[PDB]
DNA sequence: ACTAATAGATTAGAGCCGTCA
RNA sequence: UGACGGCUCUAAUCUAUUAGU
């Protein structure tokens, strides 16, 4: 018996600067934002993988289709999109021993196969860079768990791009099981596996697909998230930090401060006073220093409740005339609606309002044009909190939904969460894998 | 400034650091991919 | 001044399965 | 690791009290 207020989605931005909402459109209608001339490919592994992937990458050429188009629409041909050449004829490759003594890995002792493997393949990799006089821009592995982690902890000194492709996806024709039928069936979604390739190899060869146009200035996001390690003492120290958000006078900025500041303690989630400091001392002066100027306000995210006095201390660490907000997302909250007519869920932008502060706010809700909803089921809420600090409401819920379209490692429409808490995260459990790393590189491109 | 021929050994060094350091960040910060760097010295 | 046992209420890993009738 | 979502079981600290050597 209380009406829930509906903000208008979002807009995004594409090629000769216009305006639309749905990224696929914009790039089978306009194409990426901007160009480069071409890619130059490097494949490693079996020569049963350099065949599949040339049939492959000479399949891409030619357009495909869905089932439904009006719930994914068609791949058109990967010049038509973009005009970036990347052909089949300019390949190298590197060969990998083959007779596989040890075909026992899967049942075998882990962390001495894991470290071999790994080791093989970085050093087969540094070595084709270091040696050849071919230049290369990324590279492909494919493999017939603990595996893909270490892969790029070690090879994330020497700043080189890479790409993991299961053997299983590209040749799924034949990938039979004992009853015969493939095990994973793409029958239907092959046109949005193109899309989402395609999109991830013209992003980590250095383009740039779209970015925001409806953005205001001053204004700066971060997020924090925490992971489980357990070596010698069990130091649950994470906060690991992501994303910067900053505006220059023209341009979008995906930098980011990183670096496993240490919480010693056993289950204090909450953050450490020493370390608090750190954090905002190293992410204010890479905003100054491009931006020529301080930021006037900034924002917050986390995931979880956190004590005083790592606020206190951020606020006589804050500098004169800025506003400080913590904002609580929570996913696993029982809130389930129901439209009260028809076989059919409530739309998405629909927020709640309970209290000045707490709200609830739905995402996964039918696009008005998918003709479909992207939840499977009944789609469950999200919960949102301002735990300390003071603002406007309205413009921080509004303000979030930005934020839920910024996926560059896919193609979706939306995704539920915003994607800064998903970036912390990946960055999360890639950096832990090795103790080692010193000074980590500030860009997205190695370890998508 | 001017720091005449003497402390040459700082002389480079400030320079070669500030160079060195120029580059490293943007190879290590920026977004897009460069190929080539052409250095021009007064 | 720390060691066991019941609750409320947060909070993180992993493992399956479908892909929109 | 193609990527997203919906689920399914497992574990753990922070309060505030009680029984206890
Ligand atoms: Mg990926």
């Amino acid at each position: 018996m209380k009406e829930l207020i509906y903000i208008e989605e979002p807009s995004i931005l594409f090629a000769h600067g216009q305006k639309c909402t749905d990224p696929r459109d914009g790039l089978a209608l306009f194409g990426p934002l901007n160009q480069i001339y071409g890619i130059k490919s490097g494949v490693v592994g079996t020569q049963k993988g350099l065949q599949i992937f040339k049939s492959y990458l000479d399949k891409i050429q030619k357009p495909i289709y869905n089932h439904n188009n009006i719930t994914r629409p068609m791949f058109p041909g990967f010049e038509a999109v973009f005009g970036c050449k990347w052909e089949s004829q300019n390949i190298v490759f590197k060969e990998i021993t083959d007779e596989e003594i040890r075909r026992y890995l899967f049942n075998a002792s882990t962390h001495k196969r894991t470290y071999d493997l790994v080791t093989l393949f970085n050093d087969k990799i540094i070595t084709a860079n270091k040696n050849d006089e071919e230049r290369v821009d990324v590279w492909f592995v494919i493999v017939p768990a603990q595996f893909h982690d270490q892969l790029k902890a070690r090879l994330l000194e020497h700043t080189i791009p890479t790409q993991i492709l299961r053997e299983s996806t590209l040749a799924w024709r034949d990938f039979k099981n004992t009853f015969g039928a493939p095990i994973r069936d793409f029958s239907k979604i092959e046109g949005h596996l193109a899309w989402t390739i395609s999109t991830a190899a013209y992003y980590k060869a250095g383009g740039k697909p779209w970015k925001l146009g409806d953005i205001r200035p001053g204004v700066c996001y971060l997020g924090l998230v925490y992971k489980k390690i357990e070596k010698s003492k069990n130091p649950q120290n994470a906060c690991c930090a992501a994303q910067m958000f900053l505006d220059n006078g023209d341009g979008t900025v995906f930098k980011g401060e990183v670096g496993p500041w240490y919480n010693p303690e056993k289950g204090e989630y909450h953050l450490k006073p020493k370390e608090a400091k750190a954090l905002l001392t190293q992410a204010l002066e890479s905003y100054k220093e491009q931006n020529k100027s301080y930021p006037k306000e900034v924002f917050i995210h986390a995931r979880t409740r956190f004590n005083d006095e790592e606020w206190n201390a951020f606020n006589e660490v804050t500098p004169k005339n800025t506003n400080l907000v913590g904002v609580t997302i929570t996913k696993s909250k029982p809130l389930k609606l129901y439209k009260t007519e028809g076989a059919f869920p409530i739309m998405r932008g629909n927020a709640y309002i309970v209290d000045e502060k707490k709200a609830f706010l739905w995402t996964l809700g039918f696009v008005p044009k998918l003709q479909s909803t992207l939840s499977m089921e009944v789609p469950n809420p999200i919960f949102i909190e301002i735990n300390k600090g003071e603002a406007e409401i309205q413009q921080v819920l509004k303000d979030i939904l930005a934020l839920t379209k910024l996926n560059y490692n896919a193609c979706i429409y939306a995704d539920g969460e915003p994607v800064t808490l998903r970036f912390a995260n990946k960055i999360g459990e890639i950096l832990t894998a090795s103790t080692e790393i010193k000074t980590p590189p500030l860009a997205f491109k190695y370890y998508i």
